[PDB]
């Protein structure tokens, strides 16, 4: 049938886009998403130790205040049950799961250029045809399964950590984990105590502070949502709307005593953005602070992890640091008799057999179970794995053969009528105030389509490579290069896309 738009995704950024553009703009809209149910991400990652790196008060929407008020703050971070059951109440409240179509996957998208509206075919050859295209299509594609000989024979337990079946158990069995990324780090630290062995294969160690993650009080909690407004104002007001007072201070502009003093207030207080941008200002831009951060967290690797041979291994050894992870336990870990860490670096995996994973010395590690924490693909391959064209019948997967670009983070060359919600080429920080901030610029520009009756709105190939020059411009200046995001901030981000919603969309082509 017709539709006003169609939304492909039920997590944030879909929720939002449906709610945003079915009950304040009063749209004809249908979202689609292959899970059972709403969540996103957070439905389907449910691997042991899923935490949030954003805390409670701040990884939830800040649109319905009765729900500020309403909303469970059970700890200091919030695991991957409770953020799927707040995302169910989302839907509960606003009457969502009536508009959205579930196990249902977008094979194609074609824009008709005559009509000027999207013909979007489902999985199940099932056509809609809608004017808008809201693309939330997230951070998602299950396979970077290690590319090793064998590992079709293992006969064990082979899970991928976005695969995470249910029922599992780790009593009296030997397991391994490959990945000690962000997931490998919350799966080691979970699982450790639970195993009768564990074997990290580390190809490549990270800086990990730890996270703090506490209960909090009902007082914790009052002060809070006393002052939830003036949170939320701080958010939109910040670089990275994690809820820190972001310091300007220089690190090398203090004495060495200052400097500890101040790595460790922020250690103690936990986060991995924190000890990065709440302490000093120039961590990811100055080479000399950079260096003087990451000698703090090797200091705190070399004093947890008591045999110095071991805490060599786990310590990082490039030369300049990004941001670290978050953990509730992990270096810790490792003094463990029953866990053992493996440079797969100095000592590859070359081949899994039927019981175990044999690294280049010829040691046989024998597993029950072989975890693959070892990540995705990139931001596009989301929006490559679905079969959308364009104009004159340019595919996606084309246009961004030299990597993604876009408008804004939210419109592309491919785009016209099509919206990306936390799409390539977005701000670095926290993921729903951007949700937030997109969805409801992009329903201001749809809404400035309805009131002066156009159908087709396009971006410049001038103002997408003008947008590819600002996070060029930008992404330089930091030790983060060596344009697939904006590094500007948030705050900064919702200045440049509001100097286009000002000046009448400038770089759109609008076409009555
Ligand atoms: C364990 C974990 C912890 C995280 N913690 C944080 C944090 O603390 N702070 C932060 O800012 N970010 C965090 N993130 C990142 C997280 O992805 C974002 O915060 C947020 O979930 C993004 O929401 P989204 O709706 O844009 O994408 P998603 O949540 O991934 O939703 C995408 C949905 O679109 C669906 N979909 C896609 N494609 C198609 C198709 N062709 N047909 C049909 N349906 C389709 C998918 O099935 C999926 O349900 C975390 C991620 C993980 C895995
Ligand atoms: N920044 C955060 O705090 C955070 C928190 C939550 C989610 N996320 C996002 O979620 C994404 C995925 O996170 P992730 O931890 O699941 O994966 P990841 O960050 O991409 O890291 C995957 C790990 O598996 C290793 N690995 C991959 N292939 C391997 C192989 N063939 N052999 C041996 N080791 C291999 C990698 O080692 P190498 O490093 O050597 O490649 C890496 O340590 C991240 O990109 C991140 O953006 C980030």
């Amino acid at each position: 049938m017709d539709f006003d738009a169609i939304i492909i995704g039920a997590g944030f950024g879909g929720l939002y886009s449906l709610k945003k553009l079915r009950d304040d703009f009063n749209l004809k809209v249908r979202a689609f998403d292959r899970a059972t149910e709403v969540g996103g991400t957070w439905f389907w990652n449910q691997y042991p130790g899923a935490l949030s790196d954003s805390e409670t008060h701040l990884y939830c929407y800040s649109w319905d205040k009765e729900l500020l008020q309403e909303m469970e703050i059970k700890r200091k971070y919030i695991s991957q049950p409770d953020v799927l059951a707040y995302l169910k109440r989302v839907a509960d409240k606003h009457d969502l799961r009536k508009d959205i179509q579930f196990e249902t996957g977008i094979r194609s998208a074609y824009f008709d250029e005559e009509n000027s509206f999207w013909n979007v075919t489902t999985e199940n050859d099932e056509k809609f045809t809608a004017r808008f295209l809201i693309t939330a299509l997230g951070l998602l594609a299950a396979p970077n399964l290690p590319k090793i000989k064998g590992i079709e024979t293992f006969k064990g337990e082979l899970h991928h950590t976005s695969r995470w079946p249910k029922d599992v158990t780790f009593s009296g069995k030997r397991v391994g984990v490959i990945g000690t990324g962000s997931t490998g780090v919350q799966v080691i630290t979970a699982i450790a105590s639970q195993v009768k062995h564990l074997t990290v294969f580390q190809r490549s160690a990270q800086y990990s502070v730890p996270i703090g993650n506490v209960v909090m009080s009902e007082t914790d909690v009052a002060k809070i949502k006393e002052n939830y407004d003036q949170i939320w104002e701080n958010v939109w007001n910040s670089a990275l709307g994690y809820g820190l007072n972001e310091s300007t201070l220089p690190t090398m502009s203090v004495s060495a005593e200052e400097r500890d003093k101040i790595f460790e207030k922020a250690w103690q207080e936990g986060g991995g953005l924190r000890f990065m941008f709440e302490t000093f200002g120039d961590i990811a831009v100055d080479e000399t602070a950079n260096i003087e951060a990451q000698n703090f967290i090797k200091k705190k690797i070399s004093e947890i992890v008591k045999d110095p041979f071991v805490a060599k291994k786990l310590t990082p050894t490039d030369l300049y640091a990004c941001r670290p992870l978050c953990d509730s336990g992990y270096y810790e870990i490792f003094n463990r008799d029953n866990v053992s860490l493996e440079d797969v670096k100095a000592n590859p995996i070359v081949e899994i057999k039927e019981d175990c994973v044999v690294t280049a010395d010829g040691v046989e590690h024998k597993l029950d179970m072989l975890i693959c924490a070892t990540g995705f693909d990139a931001v596009d391959g989301s929006y490559k794995r679905i079969d959308i064209r364009g104009k004159d019948g340019i595919s996606i997967k084309d246009h961004w053969k030299d990597g993604p670009n876009s408008y804004l983070g939210m419109m592309v060359s491919n785009f016209p009528n099509m919206f990306m919600v936390f799409g390539p080429n977005g701000p670095l920080a926290n993921s729903p105030p951007i949700i937030e901030t997109q969805v409801r610029w992009i329903a201001d520009l749809i809404g400035y389509a309805e009131d002066h009756q156009i159908n087709q709105i396009e971006a410049t190939k001038d103002a997408v490579d003008n947008w590819t020059n600002t996070c060029s411009d930008i992404a330089n200046k930091t030790l983060f290069a060596k344009v697939y995001l904006y590094m500007g901030g948030l705050k900064e981000y919702r200045n440049q896309i509001s100097e286009v919603s000002n000046n009448n969309y400038k770089g759109c082509l609008l076409k009555q």
